[PDB]
């Protein structure tokens, strides 16, 4: 099973910088959603739960193929709330129909993590929306209530080790929890990109609770909550030394969560030789909009 990148036809860096900026201009504008955190952080976990269904053994799922517009994968409970995400890009789409529902909804997490001033993301265009029945499965993303062995092992099947991992997870400094999603709930709401998380889990006093959902969460005095499977960064002593590095060095985790961030997003996706190089965009600030 192979997935060749195919360019939208015609288009180059200056078509995708529109998509961008739209994407960031909405940003912008839809400020006062969820309790005014805005549309970044949906966006961001909507372009990874769009990836994360890829599987390293096969070549099924991954953002390729645009299939979260499809019921079975919209529908999955592991996705509870990113119908919201969905709505925000409906409009994008709309004004630039050209564009694959793959790189819509990944150019959507590169441009949230920018504009909520995150590193910058390379990305590549190329993903083509396949059918219906190329949607895969529920079940594939991963168990919050789990531990460091079942973080781990989960991440294997998407080729990522234990430097992308914790990488990847410092995400979590964005946005919230939300009951009626989850079954976790919130607390320590945030829309702007910083390595918190990880100075979070240092040096909060976390106390182990159950919520209204009967689930167990850390909660902290100040209002910070973290996932069983957050917690189990600080538990696992590989994990741990490199919640550590990231904690002290805001460069090498912002350069690291870029690459992570990249690799999930491209995974199961064949680039022609010829294909273009991967696009950087400006930020609405860096071109003075
Ligand atoms: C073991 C891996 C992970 C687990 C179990 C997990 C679980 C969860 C859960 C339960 C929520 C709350 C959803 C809600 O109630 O609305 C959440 C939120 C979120 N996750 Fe993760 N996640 C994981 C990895 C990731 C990764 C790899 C990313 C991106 C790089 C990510 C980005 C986000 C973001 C940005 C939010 C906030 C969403 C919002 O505010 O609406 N997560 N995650
Ligand atoms: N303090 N806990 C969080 C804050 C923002 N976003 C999150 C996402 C997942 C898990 C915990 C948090």
């Amino acid at each position: 099973l192979v997935h060749v990148a195919s360019v939208e036809k015609g288009r180059s860096y200056e078509d995708f910088q529109k998509v961008y900026n739209a994407i960031a201009l909405k940003l912008r504008e839809d400020d006062e959603y969820d309790n005014y955190i805005g549309y970044g952080p949906v966006l961001v976990r909507l372009a990874w739960h769009i990836s994360g269904t890829w599987d390293k053994h096969d070549n099924t799922g991954g953002s390729y193929g645009g299939t979260y517009r499809f019921k079975k994968e919209f529908n999955d409970p592991s996705n509870a709330g990113l119908q919201n995400g969905f709505k925000f890009l409906e409009p994008i789409h709309k004004e630039f129909p050209w564009i694959s529902s793959g790189d819509l909804f990944s150019l959507g997490g590169v441009t949230a993590v920018q504009e909520m001033q995150g590193p910058k993301i390379p990305w590549r265009c190329g993903r083509v929306d396949t059918p219906e029945d190329t949607t895969p499965d529920n079940g594939r993303l991963p168990d919050a209530d789990k531990d460091a062995g079942y973080v781990r092992t989960f991440f294997q099947r998407l080729n990522m080790n234990d430097r992308e991992v914790v990488a990847l997870m410092g995400a979590h400094a964005l946005g919230k929890t939300h009951l009626k999603n989850s079954g976790y709930e919130g607390g320590g709401a945030n829309n702007v990109f910083t390595n918190e998380f990880y100075l979070n889990l240092l040096n909060e006093d976390w106390k182990l609770e159950k919520n209204d959902a009967n689930n167990e969460q850390w909660d902290s005095k100040s209002g910070y909550m973290m996932l069983p499977t957050d917690y189990s960064l600080i538990q696992d002593p590989k994990y741990l030394s490199i919640v550590k590095e990231y904690a002290n060095d805001q460069d090498k985790f912002f350069k690291d969560f870029s690459k992570a961030f990249e690799k999930l997003l491209e995974n199961g996706i064949t680039f022609p030789k010829d294909a273009p190089s991967p696009f950087i965009f400006k930020t609405l600030e860096e071109q003075g909009l």
